[PDB]
RNA sequence: GGCAGAGUCCUUCGGGACAUUGCACCUGCC
């Protein structure tokens, strides 16, 4: 395929298992990449679109290129997954830059 | 303030049938 591939502030993983909680998915990404930098929030969805997905905010875009470096298709759930960065940036960091100016 | 969806619809929100490898940060009842 052609995945034009960019970097962002928050990324987006799919491709995983159908069956997870949402203290247990929440749980598993701050663990992981808070050990690269620190974390702002994660938020995970359990709508048909999202049947297996979630979206992380890392402290700076740097965060987010090498949490996806050592991550690119990865266990997390007991199966194999690939992370792709998100399209768009989080609506958390739209006032982080400074009380929205 | 309880609770689910965040996938569509009947709807008294009480319950109920049926689909999705797919870029989200949100609403309603009382």
């Amino acid at each position: 395929a052609v995945p034009e591939t960019r970097p962002n502030h928050t990324i987006y993983i799919n491709n995983l298992n159908e069956k997870i909680k949402k203290d247990e998915l929440k749980k598993s990404l701050h663990a992981i990449f808070s050990r690269f930098g620190q974390i702002l929030d994660i938020l995970v969805s359990r709508s048909l679109k999202m049947r297996g997905q979630a979206f992380v905010i890392f402290k700076e875009v740097s965060s987010a290129t090498n949490a996806l470096r050592s991550m690119q298709g990865f266990p997390f759930y007991d199966k194999p997954m690939r992370i792709q960065y998100a399209k768009t940036d989080s609506d958390i960091i739209a006032k982080m830059k400074g009380t929205f100016v």
